[PDB]
């Protein structure tokens, strides 16, 4: 057996968190060793790198140098259940440059800043349904199951034109394809939204429908600009984003500021905060933390290490979002501190497309929490929920809450 030190200068790669709004140990000394790369073991034994700085994670997203085909050999996989992505198809996140903006560009006319400001009644509707509904059913709930999913869940449903009704379907195959540790389970549950996605465009072909996916159908499909597969991925794609990621900042951010209560009730005092709280919340979370991988298609050389064609590179922006020379004390959270240019939603041409729809979603979910239920505390301790492994987005799937009644 093993009978010499253990130590190595390529430690496993990902990390689980033990403290819902801290680094796991290992990415806190990546944050502390001097230089922007740094070498990884991944799940299978293969080497890679992770990006630990600011400004080189931003030159690295910025880099056409470093692919984003999830289908290359090379690509960077985490977990077995990467293999499920490397065998399907795959919507323009996985593109690069030309390709990507033709896609791309197919869906931003529903996330616009004008679309956005019009979608502030329906998200305060559905928020405040929501809590109705909450507040009226028990002393206590799960925030995740009763608050967190369901809101981003119909709104994006309404962006899409994906009915409701079907939502405990897509719902629970949202989940088991983001969350599955295993490459079958994960390409069961993409097969069961992409068998769904397809009659709901035969179904939008005969009679036009609403939302993106009536108007890709309408338009961009019946002039054969994109595939009937690559609608599928890309609505795909945009229903689970628009599911997961807000759900996790909204319960995440709940364990937060009920930790930090000085600044939750700053934030309380002051609804001016909010914006600005939001995004430190975003810095200081970094949920999507391992969506950054990349496969290099050319030698590039930074500050002095090499990477090389065919290797892998993820842009760690959990750890380059806690940077000391761009944000002071960066593990504190400060819901006054300037926040900007961090890289939760990435950087470069791969940027978060649903951004300001998330910013717009979390704005309206926390004063909706601060105004209706001022009282909401965790019901139990934060040291008994469980955090999701460092392979998927970050979260908890269960938040026990309690509040005053009536
Ligand atoms: C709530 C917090 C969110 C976070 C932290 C987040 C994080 C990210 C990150 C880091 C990327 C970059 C991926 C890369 O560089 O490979 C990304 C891309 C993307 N996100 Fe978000 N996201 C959030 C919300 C949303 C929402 C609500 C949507 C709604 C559809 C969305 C849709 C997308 C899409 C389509 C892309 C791919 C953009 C492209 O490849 O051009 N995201 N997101």
């Amino acid at each position: 057996t093993a009978t010499t030190p253990q130590t190595t200068d390529a430690p496993a790669f990902p990390s689980n968190r033990s403290c819902p709004y801290q680094l796991p140990d290992g990415y806190a000394q990546l944050r502390d060793t001097p230089g922007p790369l740094h070498r990884v073991t991944l799940y299978d034994g293969r080497q890679a790198w992770v990006v630990t700085k600011h400004e080189a994670a931003r030159k690295l997203l910025g880099d056409p140098r470093l692919s984003s085909n999830r289908t290359d050999d090379n690509f960077p996989a985490t977990s077995p259940a990467f293999e499920a992505v490397r065998e399907s198809p795959q919507a323009f996140i996985g593109l690069d440059p030309p390709e990507h903006g033709t896609r791309r560009r197919m869906t931003i006319s529903e996330f616009t800043v004008k679309r956005i400001k019009g979608m502030r009644p329906e998200v305060e509707e559905v928020v405040h349904g929501f809590l109705d509904e909450m507040l009226a059913a028990g002393p206590t709930a799960d925030l995740v199951s009763q608050f967190a999913l369901p809101v981003p869940s119909m709104v994006i449903c309404r962006l899409l034109g994906v009915p409701y009704a079907d939502h405990e379907f897509f719902q629970d195959a949202s989940k088991r394809l983001v969350q599955s540790t295993d490459a079958q389970s994960a390409l069961t549950a993409r097969n069961d939204l992409a068998g769904y996605l397809d009659g709901l465009i035969t179904q939008f072909q005969t009679e036009p429908g609403a939302g993106l996916v009536g108007a890709l159908v309408a338009d961009q499909l019946a002039n054969g600009e994109i595939d009937r597969e690559e609608l599928i991925s890309t609505a795909m794609l945009l229903l689970i984003a628009g599911h997961e990621t807000t759900a996790s900042m909204t319960s995440l951010s709940v364990i937060t500021l009920l930790d930090h209560p000085e600044q939750y009730a700053a934030l309380r005092a002051d609804r001016s905060l909010v914006p600005g709280a939001v995004e430190e919340l975003l810095r200081y979370l970094a949920i999507a933390d391992i969506a950054g991988g990349r496969v290099a298609t050319a030698d590039i050389e930074v500050e002095g290490q090499l990477i090389r064609a065919g290797e892998g590179v993820i842009v760690v922006n959990s750890i380059a979002n806690r940077d000391g020379t761009v944000y002071e004390d960066p593990d504190a959270l400060d819901i006054h501190r300037s926040a900007r240019h961090h890289l939760a939603f990435g950087f470069g041409v791969h940027q978060c497309l649903g951004q300001n729809l998330a910013r717009l979603e979390l704005e309206v979910i926390l004063n909706a929490l601060m105004d209706r239920v001022p009282t909401l505390r965790l019901a139990v301790p934060v040291e008994q929920l469980v955090l999701r492994p460092g392979t998927t987005i970050q979260g908890v799937n269960e938040l026990p809450v309690t509040w005053h009644h009536h």
